[PDB]
């Protein structure tokens, strides 16, 4: 559901981070 | 790239509209 969703977004939030570090 | 990653957001968030509906 959406909190599902926010959670894969989160994720993916996470793995930018890490990119643009 | 930066664009690219927004261009996959949007489309995971097209999805989501329509699971959501
Ligand atoms: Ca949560
Ligand atoms: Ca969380
Ligand atoms: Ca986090
Ligand atoms: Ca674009």
């Amino acid at each position: 559901g959406e909190e599902e969703y926010q959670e894969m977004l989160e994720n993916l939030r996470e793995a930018e981070v890490k990119k643009n570090a």
